[PDB]
């Protein structure tokens, strides 16, 4: 038993729900929250403006001192950071940005880091303005983590033609 409430079951370990991860996070404070990251860790817009705007701008400060000592990250690479004021930990998940035409395959890759924790909050990789096609990362996600997954999907009329065509 977790904490997760109001999520649609899709299958045994995915579950679905209308909600600003922002919020969801600041409620629940799980212990693994997903961004939605780039390569650079440069939180400027979409999941990961909102998530690091959320932390006052710590989530970046930290993001910095890693990529200066790490270097980058791979497309379908992650990294586990802090979760700041939002969850324990942070899971930087870097999913191919279609905007940037990178190799939609990559995108099974960048979920499967997901299999390495128990319980997650996560968006849609690659959905949004990385330009993927949210049905098709839905049915990646369900087709690759194994693990429980609570997928927030903000936009309301996304989120039910995400329901209703769930196969
Ligand atoms: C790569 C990538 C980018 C974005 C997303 C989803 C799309 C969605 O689920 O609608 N965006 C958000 O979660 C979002 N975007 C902007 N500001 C926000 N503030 C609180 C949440 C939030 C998914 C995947």
């Amino acid at each position: 038993v977790n904490s997760f409430s109001g999520y649609l079951k899709l299958t045994d370990n995915v579950y679905i729900k209308n909600a600003d991860i922002v919020e969801e996070a600041k409620k629940v404070k799980p212990t693994v929250v997903v961004n939605a990251a780039n390569v650079y860790l440069k939180h400027g817009g979409g999941v990961a403006g909102a998530l690091n705007k959320a932390t006052n701008n710590a989530m970046q400060v930290e993001s910095d001192d890693y990529i200066a000592t790490n270097g980058p990250l791979k497309v379908g690479g992650s990294c586990v950071l802090s979760g700041h004021n939002l969850a324990k930990h942070c899971l930087h998940v870097v999913g191919p940005n279609v905007n940037k035409g990178e190799d939609i395959q990559l995108l099974k890759s960048a979920y499967e880091n997901f299999n390495q924790h128990e319980v997650l909050l996560a968006p849609l990789l690659s959905a949004g303005i990385f330009g993927a096609d949210p049905i098709h990362s839905l049915r990646v996600c369900v087709d690759t983590v194994r693990t429980n997954v609570y997928l927030a999907v903000f936009d309301k009329n996304l989120y039910d033609k995400l329901v209703s065509s769930f196969l």
